[PDB]
DNA sequence: GTTTTTAGTTTATTGG
DNA sequence: TAATAAACTAAAAAC
């Protein structure tokens, strides 16, 4: 309950302010490694293998490894070259028709919670995005690195609030250079059929009800088993 | 290019061998941790804050801590409770319509492709998706892990490849707990015709060809000063 | 064997 | 004080 980026929507001159919220967290149990002979919680410490000391986090460097395994040293102001990272607000770059975009690349998802103050110029946004269902494309900075997003609205039925989901790049999907696929398809009609009252006899509507974590619960009662 | 696994799609009788490809695969540049003293890599290594004594992996157990912080040892029988796990089969629940599931809750996308040199079975499968336009939902298991996916279809030009999406689960999305912005608005509807143009005017259509990550173009310009 | 892929696990900022 | 990204181990299936 708490949020994580406090800043604005920096379309041209407007500036909403808005209160980011993780719009999903991972319910996941993430456990603790212990030592069982004597109860002992592991810590890790870096030590080099050609010597073999214990050395502080401030005294090592970034470095990439080649085909060829060489070792670069990143200077500071090779880091410093974005000055995006100094930005501190949500630039927007166009705006897209939400039927335009591909399911794909939505890979994590955040609310856009606004300020009080002005919220009347922020109902405004999200009345107009319910209006010409268009999607947004804006540039996102968070925790110091730069991830293209898409802004959107999603109804709640009591409220409505926009929603910003990170996408990964364009260059990030594999071409699926496919030669299986290009052989020469022989179906028979008659076949096509059969197909259709299978898949609509397995016919059903979306309920998220339904649907549980069975595992994880079924791994939780083991918590309350011990205790 | 390898693959990840090799199962089939198993609902009621249909099996059609297929061989899961991973779609995104992070082109990020990773970078090892190295200090100029040693002018090497660096190992982490386990060790006991009591004991002090550096110990094996082997002899070291699962975890729990609750608000109290008390222990819980963790066994194989309990974990093995799950046969989920020994099943390589992709189980399919039901069909949904396309335009029921909202794109929030995708996560990981993989590719779908066959195995046997006879294909009409996946065809099959791949056509009739393209014309019920409807979802697919699975009981996806991987790596003796079982989160639920989607199966739906991206015509790629040529090929009616479908891929399957992980989802997570419906308990996995906080609740919208904002009681403030349920507040009464009353906009006069000059500043909305107006503010209609407006937004139009930065409209546009998709055009994947010239977002790049510039960071990450700029780094690799860094990299090859070489 | 193989290097990829993927899930598990401290850890080190940074920002409410 | 809690969430997100670095960076490594540690299985662990395909062929």
């Amino acid at each position: 309950m708490r949020a994580i980026w406090t800043g604005s929507i920096a379309f041209g001159l407007v500036n909403v302010p808005v209160k980011v919220y993780s719009a999903t967290a991972d319910h996941d149990i993430r456990f603790h490694q212990v030592h069982a002979k004597d109860n002992g919680r592991i810590r890790y410490k870096r030590v080099c293998e050609a010597c073999g000391e214990v050395v502080d986090y401030r005294d090592l460097a970034r470095a990439y490894e080649s085909g060829d395994g060489q070792m670069v040293a990143i200077t500071d102001d090779d880091i410093a070259s974005l000055p995006e990272e100094r930005s501190r607000e949500i630039e927007v770059l166009e705006f897209v028709p939400a039927a335009d975009v591909d399911p794909m690349m939505f890979d994590r998802s955040y609310f856009l919670e606004p300020d009080s103050k002005s919220s009347k110029s922020y109902v405004l946004l999200a009345k107009t995005l319910a209006e010409t269902d268009r999607m947004a494309i804006v540039h996102f900075t968070l925790r110091n690195k730069t991830r293209l997003a898409a802004l959107r609205v999603k109804d709640f039925g009591k409220r409505e609030v926009m929603m910003v989901h990170t996408l990964l790049w364009p260059d990030e999907i594999r071409d699926p250079d496919f030669p299986v696929l290009d052989q020469k398809v022989e179906i028979k009609p008659a076949e096509l059929k059969m197909a259709g009252q299978v898949v609509d006899s397995m016919a059903d509507d979306f309920n998220p009800d339904r649907y549980h974590d069975t595992y994880q619960e079924q791994l939780q009662e083991l918590i309350d088993t011990k205790l």
